């Protein structure tokens, strides 16, 4: 018996269809999960529309964290009264049967739903712009001195369609969250869009979250994770191949840099040593983004040759972009302000 029955042995509630709560939400269906626990489709009969209602798990440590992301949604939504800045709107929250449930706006489907339905055959490059001017632009939100916010954990998944016809989005799941002061966790960020900081177990900063969009924007338009490491070491290496060795500086402030490289006598940085002739991983560098993109020969896999809005031009705007976003150095990594100037956001 789990909290009397209400719960299952994983600390979530065990939801149930037509169920209706404190004589206000008609309970829909579940529609999401997480570590968080579960996201459930509701009827407000009092206000009278539709919401998505977190439910918490119930567990002290999960608790806590939700605690957290609820004083960041309402610091957010308290500067974005207006809702134009791409972020979630917390209606309201309140405990039942001992899970904390989070009240909000009812959304449409995530970028990753939007990505199978083509197949993984990618989204334009003009809609692929659309998503990246947004979220530049809510980043540049989240980096207002009074609110300096790291979402810690974006990826597809937590970008949403505000309706399915339309290119308006909205970040989701600031449950992983942090502000600039109060940084907790060492192990963060989803893995495929994890950065090399975090990785190497060094400090981080916002900066964080644009190394993560970059990796987001590439698979919007080629269909695939750009970095889709298995475990840590297989991140490092992938990132590896395409961007080379990080800098000397770097690693040589990075407490888990001999997790994936060997500092040589004179002083620079190899990949660790590999086995018996294995060979598992192309050279560093070779992996050249203007081959994964495709810019001189169709887009990706070529999929693009000869449509409007995909010339040479705008592939080699939208590499540089991604490539300033990719930037081994936390401290000149492309910021929202300079990413908006960009000559790939040009009217
Ligand atoms: O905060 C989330 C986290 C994780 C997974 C799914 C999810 N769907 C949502 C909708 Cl429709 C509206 C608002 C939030 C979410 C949400």
């Amino acid at each position: 018996v789990y909290n009397d029955g209400y719960d299952d042995d994983n600390y979530d509630y065990i939801v149930k269809n037509g169920e209706k709560w404190m004589d206000r939400y008609e309970i829909d269906s579940l529609i999401g999960k997480g570590s968080f626990g579960q996201v459930v489709k509701a009827y407000d009969r009092v206000e009278q529309e539709w919401v998505a209602i977190k439910i918490i798990k119930n567990k002290k440590a999960f608790l806590n964290q939700a605690q957290i992301e609820v004083r960041l949604l309402e610091l957010m939504n308290k500067h974005d009264t207006e809702m134009k800045y791409y972020i979630v709107h917390l209606k309201r929250h309140f405990m039942f049967r001992n899970h904390l449930c989070l009240v909000f706006e009812m959304l449409s489907y995530n970028l990753y739903d939007l990505l199978r339905n083509t197949n993984f055959r990618g989204v334009s490059l003009n809609l692929t712009r659309k998503f990246a001017q947004q979220m530049c632009t809510a980043l540049l939100f989240l980096a207002t001195p009074e609110l300096s916010i790291i979402h810690c954990d974006l990826k597809p998944e937590n970008i949403l369609l505000c309706n399915p016809k339309r290119s308006a989005i909205k970040i989701v799941d600031f449950g992983s969250s942090c502000q600039l002061g109060q940084r907790i966790y060492q192990y963060i960020q989803s893995r495929f869009y994890r950065s090399p900081e975090v990785l190497l177990g060094m400090p981080y900063d916002l900066a964080i979250d644009m190394w993560s969009l970059g990796c987001i924007l590439v698979e919007m338009h080629t269909g695939e994770p750009l970095f889709s490491g298995a475990n840590e070491v297989d991140q490092m290496n992938k990132i590896v191949e395409v961007l080379g060795i990080p800098p000397a500086h770097i690693l040589d402030q990075a407490p888990k840099a001999r997790k994936f490289f060997e500092k040589l006598p004179d002083g620079t940085w190899n990949l660790k040593k590999t086995k018996d002739g294995k060979r598992e991983y192309k050279p560093p560098g070779t992996r050249k983004l203007h081959n994964i993109l495709g810019v001189e020969t169709g887009g990706p896999g070529g999929r693009r040759a000869g449509e409007s809005g995909h010339t040479v031009a705008d592939y080699l705007k939208f590499k540089d972009l991604i490539l300033r976003m990719l930037d081994y150095d936390p401290k000149t990594r492309i910021q929202p302000y300079y990413a908006l100037q960009h000559s790939f956001f040009k009217k």
